[PDB]
């Protein structure tokens, strides 16, 4: 049609396309053509609409498994995936692993997690300035945590990192490359679960194995694919967000300075930068209206698909004052960096904990921390549904 292509542009660093501000003011629900599937979808750019699309049972993610449905990513959605489940099947699927992810149990991890951080910043003072924060902190820290929590051997890091990168592909890989990797990841994760048949374990793969035999409502696909989801998300998010928050802090170095000063403002600064950063480069897993639903400016009809831009909802000038600006002293922060509704991030407390502990340590032990490579040459990941840096050389 004359419906525009979404994404609107190749992304630049952590910058928002300014069409998002235009769309927010004048056309906050707009028709867009997603890179894969057939047809058109409504793009949702404002906080109130995002909350309805993410929040209401009249929007179904399961309805989007149809290969004809528009989507951000080459492969048609895996039907046994958590994102493709609607409540109440979705609620039952999430109860299998949720206990592990409540703010209470995630708090219980802060000791082990801080020790791990210290050990790795130790190995980085040993190598000496300048060093690559990616090599020494951003990758090994979240990989260690999700490995211990799930029960995944650390010796498999290169294996699951390669699979995980492939499956967050936007334009870098083809549908058939990604379905291939998906099959391998399923068989590998099925393999690890099966090892707990006559040898149960006190870890989440432990729980996923007991479910295969003790639970009659959940298919083995769903249970095993859950293992894949936690292992992908459990390193892919935090690894990129550490590089992203650091990039935000050391470019306008006033922010890092201001945290060196008051290191107890780090929990608030993490929430503010979570609001400010497009971790999800563009759009979202799609929701299809199953009934007419009224958004701000339009009634989406049954069968019409919708896609949200999280980073755009988190720049809504009707919700956050001075949104175009990072403020660590904000009174309220009702951001949706972790989504909303049924599919609200399960790992949100873990990712909060890992971002909190990484930035605390750095601000406290490295007050001299600065970018020891040019901003113009920064190797931002290309052709993936998420943003982050491949390398971040820092001096102290
Ligand atoms: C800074 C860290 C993180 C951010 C910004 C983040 C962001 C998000 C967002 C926006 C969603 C919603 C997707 C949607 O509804 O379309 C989500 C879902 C999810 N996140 Fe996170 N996440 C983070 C950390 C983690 C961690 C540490 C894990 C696992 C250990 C994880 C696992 C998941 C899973 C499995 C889902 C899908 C949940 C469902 O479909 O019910 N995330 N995350
Ligand atoms: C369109 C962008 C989205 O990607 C997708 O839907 C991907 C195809 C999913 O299969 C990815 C690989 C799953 O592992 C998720 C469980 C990862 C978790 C972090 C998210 O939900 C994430 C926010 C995700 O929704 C977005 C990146």
């Amino acid at each position: 049609d004359a419906v525009p292509a979404y994404p609107f542009s190749l992304p630049h660093a952590l910058d928002l396309d300014p069409h998002y501000a235009e769309l927010r003011r004048d056309e906050p629900v707009s028709r867009v053509r997603l890179p894969y599937g057939e047809g058109t979808a409504w793009l949702v750019t404002r906080m109130s609409d995002a909350r309805i699309v993410l929040g209401d049972s009249r929007f179904s993610t399961a309805a989007a498994t149809d290969p004809a449905t528009p989507r951000m990513f080459p492969t048609p959605p895996y039907p046994d995936g958590v994102l493709a489940q609607d409540p109440p099947d979705h609620t039952r699927l999430r109860r299998l692993v949720g206990k592990a992810f409540t703010a209470r149990r995630v708090e219980e991890m802060r000791p082990r997690v801080r020790s791990l951080v210290d050990s790795l910043l130790d190995d980085m003072v040993a190598h000496g300035s300048p060093a690559d924060l990616v090599e020494f902190l951003a990758v090994p820290f979240p990989v260690a945590v999700i490995c211990e929590l799930l029960g995944v051997p650390l010796e498999d890091r290169d294996l699951f990192r390669t699979f995980s990168d492939a499956m967050l592909s936007s334009t870098r890989l083809t549908a058939a490359e990604i379905q291939r990797v998906q099959q391998d990841f399923m068989v590998y994760m099925d393999g690890l679960v099966a090892q707990r048949r006559d040898a149960p374990t006190e870890d989440l793969l432990g729980a996923l194995a007991l479910a295969t035999d003790n639970d009659d409502h959940l298919t083995k696909g769903e249970i095993v694919n859950m293992g894949v989801s936690l292992l992908i998300a459990g390193h892919e998010t935090s690894v990129n967000q550490i590089t992203n928050l650091v990039h935000l802090l050391l470019t306008e170095r006033k922010r890092y300075e201001s945290l060196v000063a008051d290191p107890a403002l780090v929990p608030a600064a993490v929430e503010e930068m979570l609001r400010y950063t497009p971790l999800v480069s563009a759009g979202s897993f799609v929701r299809v209206a199953t009934e007419d639903v009224e958004l701000s400016t339009v009634t989406v009809r049954a069968g019409e698909p919708c896609v949200v831009h999280f980073a755009s909802a988190n720049r809504d000038e009707e919700v956050f004052d001075h949104a175009d600006e990072l403020d660590f002293h904000r009174e309220r922060n009702p951001h949706i960096a972790f989504g909303h509704g049924a599919h609200h991030c399960i790992g949100a407390q873990l990712g909060r904990l890992e971002l909190q502990e990484a930035l605390s340590a750095l601000v406290r032990r490295f007050p001299t921390l600065d970018l020891a490579e040019p901003v113009a040459g920064l190797k931002w990941k290309q052709g993936m549904l998420i943003r982050g840096l491949e390398r971040q050389i820092v001096s102290w």
